[PDB]
């Protein structure tokens, strides 16, 4: 679990959002696993408009930060869940980290503030869905 809170918004992972976030829906994408919903309080985030392959997570099966390299995102494959049928993911990052299931919404940041949420994992990967291209958070 976790989210993005940024000026009048609140990002989510789409498998996750709630009555409330569907009821409003803002923007949401299954390809990218994201859902942006609008608030009434004002957020605590900063957003990151940078190309940083490092930066550091929060992995919630730990309660711990770890320092991580990620890819550029991209397409990639992934595999069927309760929440998916099998296709290609876009806009995903992976790194070479500790992820579970109850991982997904921890925030990956680098020195710009926040990059992305947890979306994929398993044997030793995670997956970031990024949030750094989505311009209009920020007004
Ligand atoms: C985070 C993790 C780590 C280890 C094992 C399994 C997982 C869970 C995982 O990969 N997903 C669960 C939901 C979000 C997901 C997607 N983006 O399509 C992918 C369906
Ligand atoms: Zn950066």
């Amino acid at each position: 679990s976790g989210a993005i809170y940024v000026g009048n918004y609140r990002v989510v992972n789409r498998h996750l959002a709630t009555h409330n976030d569907w009821a409003n829906l803002v923007w949401e994408d299954s390809s990218r696993d994201l859902l942006v919903s609008s608030t009434t309080a004002q957020g605590c985030d900063t957003i990151a408009r940078c190309d940083c392959q490092t930066g550091v997570y929060y992995c919630s099966s730990r309660r711990k930060h770890y320092p991580v390299s990620f890819s550029k995102p991209s397409l990639i494959f992934v595999e069927a869940s309760e929440y998916y049928p099998a296709r290609y993911q876009s806009h995903l990052m992976l790194a070479v980290g500790h992820s579970e299931p109850g991982d997904c919404g921890g925030i990956l940041r680098c020195q710009h503030g926040v990059v992305g949420i947890v979306s994929t994992g398993g044997n030793g990967l995670v997956g970031f869905a990024d949030v750094r291209d989505l311009l209009w958070l920020d007004e």
